[PDB]
């Protein structure tokens, strides 16, 4: 219901179809075996204005940060330069991604106390769940 409740840290307990995303993204098979196989927390912080989103995983780090409904770009770990649009709507955290006429859409929500993040691309859809840790 508010994005505070999505801020802290969370640990990935769940996944499905996130290999199906990936190759859809265009990502190359090694790439997705080592993105797999990452078991990434996910940091989420906000101070009203500005999100900013941390994934860690062992050995790799990549975080970034926007103004919340504010156009921006982001360099994705597969390595798009994307435009993006980070909005909070009807109760989930919406991220919108624009690239070469591509596009795709992650949205995050709390459900049953739990982060579920699902990530959509053409007709692909992949959810990843995440238990609070802090
Ligand atoms: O550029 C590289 O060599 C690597 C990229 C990268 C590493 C760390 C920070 C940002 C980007 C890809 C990669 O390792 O993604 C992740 C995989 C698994 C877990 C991750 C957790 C956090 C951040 C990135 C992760 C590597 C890569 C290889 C080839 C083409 C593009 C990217
Ligand atoms: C860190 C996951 C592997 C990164 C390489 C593949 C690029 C996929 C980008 C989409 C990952 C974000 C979804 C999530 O928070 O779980």
């Amino acid at each position: 219901a508010t994005v505070q409740q999505l801020e802290g840290r969370w640990r990935l307990v769940d996944s499905k179809g996130f290999d199906e995303y990936m190759k859809e993204l265009g990502v190359g098979i090694a790439l997705r075996k080592m993105g797999a196989m990452a078991k990434p927390d996910c940091i989420i912080t906000c101070d009203g204005k500005n999100l900013t989103i941390k994934t860690e995983s062992t050995l790799k780090t990549t975080q970034f940060s926007c103004t919340l409904g504010e156009k921006f770009e982001e360099t994705t770990a597969d390595g798009r330069k994307t435009q993006t649009v980070c909005n909070f709507t009807d109760g989930a955290l919406v991220q919108h991604q624009e690239w070469d006429g591509k596009e795709s859409t992650i949205t995050r929500k709390l459900k049953d106390g739990k982060l579920v993040v699902e990530c959509v691309m053409n007709n692909v859809t992949c959810t990843r769940i995440y238990e609070k840790v802090e």
